[PDB]
């Protein structure tokens, strides 16, 4: 599944970095903190071209899933709200080299429309967020703006022709393109449960 | 006698209950919870019954005192004490967030390595501390959650002095897989941008 691969993904580029040519099951299993039997039966996808001996070849492994998940692929994306997460984000400057590329930011605060959110990157009045989308043909919006804003600022990108959203806002939102959310509290929240279980 | 529902369906329970709420219902029954969360009505009935007569009203289940009760069992109103490690773009921001001390989590400290920050205010009325003092702050003040915000470089190094403070639990920024005997729950923003392309890549 999609966040299964990229979680493999993750965890055998970061093994790639380091060096290593072959992962074992249980070295994935702790890494993941998945079961064994499940490490095999996932990788199991990629038959015996994913396994070099007992272990993974971890480049063929990362080599597959890239290719599976689209990662040279890049991708346009614009942040509504110049807030502490619009910010936080547009300023992440590795995310370009990921092949995610903020190219427009917007705020419906007259103060910081006008400001530089990051280098090379000015804030941009909310209301030519439509035209700014359509115009550059934008593929994903991060949705950085209040929870209660965020339903109409994902209708704005969707109308605008956005292909998908990364939401920050806590709240469902409702539309057509496939969302990606974000929800520290949340986050936060299911941290706890598993905090209260272990506790108990 | 009547067990405790585990955990795992408490917080299935939960999410269901809160739903209910966003949709206005006061009263559920078994058979429409069991419709929703695909178990046993037989099971239902089980597992709320431990709430005993406070979680029914009239011919089902008050789905207000459910979730108040779960969610009392589930820590939700118990307020979380967190730190924040690193005091950059996400620490920041974190610190900054307004309103997550109402939803019941309050950053009663924030730590970087950097001296340019320590001392000055990461959010207004928190200071940037030493990360040399972590361990002792977590201690002296109970600390539960560690917000992990430094480079992935420096991660694990962080969670393991969380840990062997006593933290109770992670939320990591960094990307990478933190190995302590905390739990830990990963927020990575590339990984959400992957797989929010990957979905997006599946629909054509
Ligand atoms: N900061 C966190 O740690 C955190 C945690 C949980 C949830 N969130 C959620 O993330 C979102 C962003 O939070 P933040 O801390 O960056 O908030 P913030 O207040 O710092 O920033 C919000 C920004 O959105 C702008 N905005 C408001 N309405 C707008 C509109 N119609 N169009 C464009 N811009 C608009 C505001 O001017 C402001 O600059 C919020 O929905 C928040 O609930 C943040
Ligand atoms: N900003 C984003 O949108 C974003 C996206 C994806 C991932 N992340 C991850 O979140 C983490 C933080 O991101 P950021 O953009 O805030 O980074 P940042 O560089 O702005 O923050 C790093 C901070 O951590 C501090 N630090 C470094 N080593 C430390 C140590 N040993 N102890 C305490 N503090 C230390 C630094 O002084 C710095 O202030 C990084 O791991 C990053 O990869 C961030």
């Amino acid at each position: 599944v999609s966040k299964r691969l990229v979680s493999y993904y993750m965890c055998l580029e970061r093994l790639l970095d380091e060096g290593v040519e072959v992962v074992s099951s249980e070295e994935l299993a702790r890494r993941l903190d998945l079961k064994a039997s499940q490490i095999r039966k996932d990788l199991s996808y990629f038959g015996e071209f994913g396994k070099r001996g007992v272990g993974y070849n971890v480049e063929h492994l990362y080599d597959a899933i890239g290719e599976i998940l689209g990662v040279k692929k890049e991708w346009k994306l614009v942040v509504v709200g110049a807030g502490n997460i619009g910010r936080a984000v547009a300023n992440y400057t590795v995310m370009k080299e990921k092949g995610f590329r903020i190219i427009g930011i917007f705020d419906s605060d007259p103060s910081k429309i006008g400001k530089e959110a990051a280098p090379g990157l000015t804030v941009s009045d909310v209301s030519e967020l439509e035209k700014f989308v359509e115009e550059h043909g934008v593929e994903i919006g991060v949705i950085a703006v209040p929870a209660e804003h965020a339903q109409e600022i994902a209708e704005r990108l969707e109308k605008a022709g956005i292909k998908g959203i990364l939401n920050f806002a806590p709240v469902k939102i409702k539309v057509s393109v496939p969302v990606e959310n974000i929800d520290i509290t949340a986050s936060l929240r299911v941290l706890t449960f598993e905090i209260v279980r272990r506790n108990s």
